[PDB]
């Protein structure tokens, strides 16, 4: 499968993010039985990646493209559109849907 995109809080429903705009997002990545490997509030800090430039996995490439402005989405991303077969060692095992807690604060 690819990525699903599931609402967790609204945002404006008007602005979606379009190919080299810069999007703001707090976001918290977890294995499929629930484990965090990464949170970008754990960091106290957003992350930052420009849209369309293959900075981040293919699911948050399609999937943060149906966020609009404002709002909180949970991302399920299968290894397809993901870490693959490979994995990352140590992080992410091999063939592992992703599911992403993901905030679009805003667009720069």
């Amino acid at each position: 499968m690819g990525v699903q995109v599931e609402t967790i809080s609204p945002g404006d429903g008007r602005t979606f993010p379009k190919r080299g705009q810069t999007c703001v997002v707090h976001y918290t990545g977890m294995l499929e039985d629930g484990k965090k490997f990464d949170s970008s509030r754990d960091r106290n800090k957003p992350f930052k990646f420009m849209l369309g430039k293959q900075e981040v996995i293919r699911g948050w490439e399609e999937g943060v493209a149906q966020m609009s402005v404002g709002q909180r989405a949970k991302l399920t991303i299968s290894p397809d559109y993901a870490y693959g077969a490979t994995g990352h060692p140590g992080i992410i095992p091999p063939h592992a849907t992703l599911v992403f807690d993901v905030e679009l604060l805003k667009l720069e």
